[PDB]
């Protein structure tokens, strides 16, 4: 089996919020098997180097031509060839690898998790991001998600408002929920170390379980210092933009938890390299997401099932934010977790109608 | 346009406290344009290496003669020539650079902030130093400044009295003001690390937002340790006596905030080098002052407007302490900020009458 | 003056050894002034994250729309707005900044170097890369360049062949040329630290003046160790992919020389931030290039003229490799240097005919 | 005895190679005893923060008025009062302290060395700076100084010419002299670490005994690295601008030898603090000079005699460069050393005629 054609499709799907833009990869193999992948980001170029437009342009002009004609079954050789001719471009590489893994799983009749070694679980705990901006509305959304047993872990994106305001908001939510839920925050690099010093103390003293990426990745020593002084553990996300970054942060002791994202590492196999690094150092794990639809969510999930332990769960909620999908199989969210079937590949098939409907 | 003449005038102005001594620079260019600058310090030689007397002596004998005849429009070449023949002498260099930037802005019809790249704001938040020594009098002054909306951020100079006394004073002020104001302290290198250990803890636990230069610049490790243990962030001021010092402190992680002072770095362009260093490391900013009159205040301000972010505001209140000025344009303080116009140069002109009146 | 339109044109120019692809930016301002910039790389995605295709796609979809309507004269505000909405994308940002600086220089009648503060020199020393692969042919090319007084500094790209082979080649060239020329090498991250240990020793012992980027940027400690043990100084290039990286490498002591590249930092102003960082730490400078044509070469050059010192010269030879250009003014290479005129902006104008001829 | 009057006199003396400017201090005490001191520098502001003009201005306006009326016999109280009201200003402080020590020695009938604890030697080894610029001329001067037994240790100021040129020059001199003389160099901060790496190797491999201040004081890590890799020991000079700097460099391991200069530390007593710091760390000593005339030379010498060991000798040759002096007692240079008598104070008296003749 050889790689015959690779198509990168930009798709715009409506959300429950606006719209989320996905880049759907379709890799056609000579044996008739097709693999699907996804390379999605949030906000164009605001949360990463790659945009949907840049992703497609590079796949069409550089990445795809390098794979046409190669063995579809030798994923390692294929991905290494891409590393040789393309620096960075992890999101694009992630979609491509997901597609190849999908096709290979359909080919051998195995789920991607098994191709990756074997799953140790069939479901993953999912955290919900409360984003209404209104405290009361957030507490209500949280009590609802707990009632229908969909989520018991909650994440709050803070940092865009005055520090004191975000702190009042977060503390009130953890106060009202008590130990019924786990409350975590994500500052998305919005604070500088001077703001984080007091902020981390207040959050940790008020029952917040973890503070995700409080300060910018450019401030390495700041991360190392906060990792030593913050009452609540510090998790790295944006600081990891490659597997090599994870090693660096581990050797430095810059975070006690790593967020694992296939798009930021280069694919399901790459994210496993990062997880292995963290495991060798004693660093806790969390399954992250770039708000991908089902393809990317399942591609991530399949990799997370092989992990010995994910101390802090995952946030694979991307499909729940979309009102329309481009796959035929809707994800199974029940009892605070996401359930992954044992069907071949990613266990998904494209809805050609909706794909054509939402493709730009 | 060539530099024709440079005059350094020592001026003694009365304050609302005593008197403040300024060194006014007047640079005459062959195209008829004149630039004005200021090199001021506090207390002769008590807060720095340069005194008004030493500043004038060096400008007349060494610095000025090196510039006469050079292109007034090539500020870089001019300032680099001064670095080559004069070690240190940052205050004097600061006045000279401010004067050249002023003249160049009048020449091209641009405000100094635009010569420096472009402003991202038109006003700066100003902090007021409560200095009566009497707690009740300070709280009263603070409630007054809040009422007329002039200041909502306050700074207290402590360290000259027994530690416990200064702590009682500061805590009482923050207590009475509540979260209506931001209270910060400046110890002016008065404590040794042994005194600061408990002092910083008490201050941080009682709502003080930042502790400025608690210990001496000679104790580097002490700064690094306090930066790691103080509940309230540590800001460096006296430790920065050059741009290279800022790099050093950044690499060491000796403070999470840098005070930017044109006089301590060598001018508006130099202070920007320091700010860039701090930005590259994730270090927060604050616009400092050496209690300069309008010339030096505006020269500082014009540089601070180009900054992406000044997390902790500024303390450009120098003109408010003087009862008489030597410029014709009084500064605009309204709604807790200092407002900077878009007029050419520094946007100031000398009052020849008052200058002659207060010159010694 | 407002930014009215921005066009990103991919141009393919033939070289003396294939073709080089440039992305020409044309920024049209409401006052009728037009600025030109360039965002070029080598080998698609092999020497960086950005390809010509990705660069254009991002400019058309994200970067340009954010600037239309803003003041063309406030470059700082414009570039900071880009940092706020786009992570990375330094090559694209570089072309845009070069274009804005060009237009602003034509507008005020000043050369870009003066907009950047003022030049301290009018020409820059240029190094030539011997790339024939054949030792005898390289020595011949070097003796020729010396005869016509075009180059007296030479750089050799090594690392793609067995270590011993590359070493024999380099040592032979330095031997035949003697102290008539300066011989330097660039390994382009090709070696791992284990290979570099002996390689750096042999090179340093045989008169090679500097070893550029011997090992990969992922190996930080390796860089710090080689910086301490290599008999010949170590220069960082690929390790700097941002201004913040420069600070990091400086604080770490990972290289004694920094290669300055506008494309890797984000523009002429950004490259100056990096240079300032290195200067504050005592790190030597070298003017690098991404093999840009005249636009990018001049944009770089104009920034390097403001530098106090460039201990190791530059490699602004890009135009000499192209057989055809898209500008009307050919660069002046005479007496081992590149000469930069004092004309407004970049001092260049587009040849509409050739542009149309080579645009794809 | 009280301090009645202090006079700072700028004196211009002709040299054997121009003119050297001294600031002579005369402190008059109520008991009729007068003390003389000297605050001299090289090149105005090129080798330090203080110029003769700035030194006099600060003494007349700030330093002197703080001492009038105090006990002339309590030097500690007097010098500490100066530290309290004046930051830096070490050259000025040095002249004043030398004057007070002089007067106190005449008063008690003891040589300054005894006031400082007691001498362990009566003479100091003196090194000669070969400065003709011409290699042959330097070798000739060195063979002459050896013949008349005046100097057997030689220092070469390098760094202003291309590295290779300075290296050829130095190596030739050490080669021709052989082990008849000790050859050392002083780079006066002229090189950056990248240039020093190879330069220090060549110098150390060719018999140069020590390399003084190869790189700038701003590059701290560079000093620490060179201290570890240079085959010839590294001596710090400009890096010490205060006693606290010495501690810092010692704790860092930035140099294996410290140059002791009374002007850079604040006086004969201060220089002893620095020497004590180096001794406690195992750092070797060298008696430096700012090219002072006899007053400053003797003030330095008297302090160096109390030292347990000065591994690398001294460079107290200042008087030998002047054609005219302002004291009545010429210094005794015989048998490679400077001989210090056991007369009271500094053992010098002013020649009122020549003083009046050369005072400006
Ligand atoms: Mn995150
Ligand atoms: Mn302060
Ligand atoms: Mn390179
Ligand atoms: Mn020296």
């Amino acid at each position: 089996a050889l790689i015959e054609r690779i198509d990168a499709i930009i798709v715009d799907l409506p959300t429950i919020r606006q719209q989320q833009t996905l880049v759907v990869l379709r890799v056609r193999c000579s044996d008739g098997v097709e693999g699907i992948g996804e390379a999605t980001t949030i906000g164009g170029l605001a949360y990463g180097y790659e945009s949907p437009e840049g992703i497609k342009a590079n796949i069409d002009a550089h990445l795809a031509p390098a794979l046409i004609g190669l063995a579809a079954d030798n994923i390692n050789a294929a991905m290494l060839k891409l590393d040789k001719l393309a620096k960075g471009n992890t999101f694009a590489k992630s979609g491509i690898e997901s597609a190849l893994l999908d096709a290979q799983g359909k080919r051998l009749g195995l789920p991607v998790s098994e191709l990756l070694g074997g799953r140790v679980r069939d479901s993953l705990e999912v955290a919900w991001t409360l984003a209404s901006g209104d405290t009361a509305r957030d507490i209500a959304e949280a009590r609802h998600m707990l009632e229908i047993r969909r989520h018991r872990v909650f994440k709050l994106k803070i940092g865009a408002n005055p520090v004191e305001q975000d702190l009042k908001h977060v503390v009130t939510i953890k106060r009202e929920l008590g130990d019924s839920a786990s409350v975590r925050v994500d500052v998305n690099q919005y604070w500088d170390e001077s703001q984080a010093i007091r902020a981390c103390q207040v959050l940790g003293d008020n029952g917040i379980d973890l503070i995700e990426q409080p300060i910018s990745r450019i401030n390495r020593g700041g991360q190392v210092r906060l990792n030593q002084r913050t009452p609540a553990p510090i998790m790295a996300d944006e600081s990891i933009e490659s597997v090599e970054d994870a090693f660096s942060l581990a050797a430095d002791g810059a975070a006690s938890i790593f967020a694992l994202k296939i798009a930021k590492n280069g694919g399901p196999r790459a994210v496993l390299r990062t997880a292995q690094i963290a495991e060798a150092a004693g660093i806790g794990l969390y399954g992250g997401t770039m708000l991908e639809g089902s393809i990317g969510t399942l591609a991530s999930a399949h990799a997370f099932l092989t992990l010995r332990q994910l101390t802090w769960g995952t946030e694979l909620i991307g499909p729940l934010l979309l009102t329309e999908e481009i796959v035929n199989e809707p994800p199974q969210y029940r009892d605070f977790q996401l359930h992954i079937p044992r069907t071949p590949g990613l266990g998904l098939t494209l809805d050609e109608q909706r794909l054509a409907r939402f493709a730009r």
